[PDB]
């Protein structure tokens, strides 16, 4: 069965906005979201609809771009690294559950390569921006 | 790279009609299939653009899906139940034509088709017109 989706807010988690996080939403997320291979990653894995009864036994930290997008929009993150970590979790979850050469893995790899290209242009200094 | 217009779901020039088994196909068959775990790929037309399938509509010239069937039933588009049963069969057949025997989507379609056959075996025995 599917767990609830990852939180996109938390009253106990400090919120923040930075120049780097703005970039992650406006440039990085936007570019990946519109990519040909984006669709399977735009919402949580539905293990019932995909008949993957072991998915959430193997994947203990699920993540998807819909969640990341909403976290950025909601100022859920404290810094850019927290967001970058979520992207990395999304990619590695796919590699962990699946096998090399699988179509979905090839898709994840292409998105990850694009991701790395785009964050190479991340502003080098973190500047906090008042919400 | 481009999707075709969806199948027709209503037409003034067409004689609108309703029967008891057509009502059953909507209220029982369509309803039950829609809620199946593997209904999702069949709930709307195949989106060849999103799925990157430039050959899908080269191969499939009579596409059909449950979203279209739902609309046809609602709009009283069919003349009788056999016209509707034919659309379900076309939907399944398209999947088996485009994909390979061991493919995940084919296994999904086969499970959905098994349920379809079970439900239509309980169709009202005599087709009677409803005004
Ligand atoms: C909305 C529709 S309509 C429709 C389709 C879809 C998605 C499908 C289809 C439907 C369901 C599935 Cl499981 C696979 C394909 N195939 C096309 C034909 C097609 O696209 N052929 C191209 C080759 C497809 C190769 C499919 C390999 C399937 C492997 C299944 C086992 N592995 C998994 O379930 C892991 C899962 N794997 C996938 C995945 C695998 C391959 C591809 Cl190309 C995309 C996503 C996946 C997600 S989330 C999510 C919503 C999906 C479909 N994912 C993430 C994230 N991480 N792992 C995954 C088709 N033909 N007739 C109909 C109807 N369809």
């Amino acid at each position: 069965m599917n767990p609830p989706p990852p939180e996109t807010s938390n009253p106990n988690k400090p919120k923040r906005q930075t120049n780097q996080l703005q970039y992650l939403l406006r440039v990085v997320l936007k570019t990946l979201w519109k990519h040909q291979f984006a669709w399977p990653f735009q919402q949580p894995v539905d293990a019932v609809k995909l008949n993957l009864p072991d998915y959430y036994k193997i994947i203990k930290t699920p993540m998807d771009m819909g969640t990341i997008k909403k976290r950025l929009e909601n100022n859920y993150y404290w810094n850019a690294q927290e967001c970058i970590q979520d992207f990395n979790t999304m990619f590695t979850n796919c590699y962990i559950y699946n096998k090399p050469g699988d179509d979905i893995v090839l898709m994840a790899e292409a998105l990850e390569k694009l991701f790395l290209q785009k964050i190479n242009e991340l502003p080098t200094e973190e500047t906090e921006i008042m919400i």
